[PDB]
C-alpha cells in the first residue's frame, strides 16, 4: 500500500516518525514511542518499541524497507556493568 517514508513535522526523529506511524496502526490504542536507528549493518535497521495495555512490551524489528521481520518481547532486566 502506502510506503512508510513521508515525514511528519511534529517529530524530531527521522525513522522515529515513519516506524512509529506504522506501529500505531498495528497496536489498538497501545503505548507507542519514538524509535531510534539500530545497528546499520544487519537485518534489523529500525526498532519499534510498542506496548500492549495488557502489560506486554514488544519491539518490532524492521528491515531496510520497514517490512516486519519479527516481534520479540522486550524486557529491561538486562543491564550492563
Amino acid at each position: 500500500g502506502a510506503m512508510a517514508f513521508d515525514g511528519e513535522d511534529e517529530v524530531t526523529g527521522p525513522d522515529a516518525d515513519r516506524a512509529r506511524a506504522a506501529a500505531v496502526q498495528a497496536v489498538p490504542g497501545g503505548t507507542a514511542g519514538e524509535v531510534e536507528t539500530e545497528t546499520g549493518e544487519g537485518a534489523a535497521a529500525y526498532g519499534v518499541l510498542v506496548t500492549r495495555p495488557d502489560g506486554t512490551r514488544v519491539e518490532v524489528h524492521l528491515d531496510r524497507d520497514f517490512r516486519v521481520l519479527d516481534t520479540e518481547p522486550a524486557d529491561g532486566d538486562g543491564g550492563l556493568e
